């Protein structure tokens, strides 16, 4: 269940981290963008597949902060990833050209263009966990501290229905992303042009918690 990252991915992670150290908040923009892409994918599949949305009838992005556990969660009800996809799509990668472009650039816009924004999560996380459920497979968990990664069948079973949850164990210097005021402001900014509703789990005054629409 243990795997090593492809050399190119190791270099890419380092380039991204060294290039965006000044604007770490971009990680949320990238995770939201990826969630949107995943939702576009299942929507495209639903055009031809009548049972496509059976595992979860909604098309949304939901963000939750768990200050107590030092976790930030970004969940989408997109197409999800099979076990094989978790291993291949996150562990391997015009890569040589991009790597040269990044180096020749030192990148915010470039990263999104080449579709490697996911790795910016390491700008603010000591550990990145990806739980995913695809219609053609069972739920699995991918986890990595960037020095290796593992994939295991999720012992909780099918809790997502369909989709993916990106869970970030924040670095000590990234505790700000556990605060609602900050997350709501960033989510609002990065969700403006997303064509799917994005919600943040928040409080409202007793004190009641529920999903708050951000776009
Ligand atoms: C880390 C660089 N590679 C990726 O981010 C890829 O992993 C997969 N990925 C990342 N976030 C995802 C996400 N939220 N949903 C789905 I479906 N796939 C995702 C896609 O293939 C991305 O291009």
């Amino acid at each position: 269940e243990k795997f090593a990252f492809q050399a190119e991915v190791n270099r890419m992670m380092k380039l991204i981290i060294n290039s965006l150290y000044k604007n770490k908040e971009i990680f949320l923009r990238e995770l939201i963008s990826n969630a949107s892409d995943a939702l576009d994918k299942i929507r495209l599949i639903s055009l031809t597949d009548e049972n496509a949305l059976a595992g979860n009838e909604e098309l949304t992005v939901k963000i939750k902060c768990d200050k107590e556990k030092n976790l930030l969660h970004v969940t989408d009800t997109g197409v999800g990833m099979t076990r094989e996809e978790l291993v291949k799509n996150l562990g391997t990668i015009g890569t040589s050209e991009f790597l040269n472009k990044m180096t020749e650039a030192q990148t915010s816009e470039l990263i999104g263009q080449f579709g490697v924004g996911f790795y910016s999560a390491f700008l603010v996380a000591d550990k990145v966990i990806v739980t995913s459920k695809h219609n053609n497979d069972t739920q699995h968990i991918w986890e990595s501290d960037s020095n290796e990664f593992s994939v295991i069948a999720d012992p909780r079973g099918n809790t997502l229905g369909r989709g993916t949850t990106i869970t970030l164990v924040l670095k000590e210097e990234a505790s700000d992303y556990l605060e609602l005021d900050t997350i709501k402001n960033l989510v609002k900014k990065y969700s403006q042009f997303i064509n799917f509703p994005i919600y943040v789990w928040s409080s409202k005054t007793k004190t009641v918690w529920d999903w708050e629409l951000m776009n």
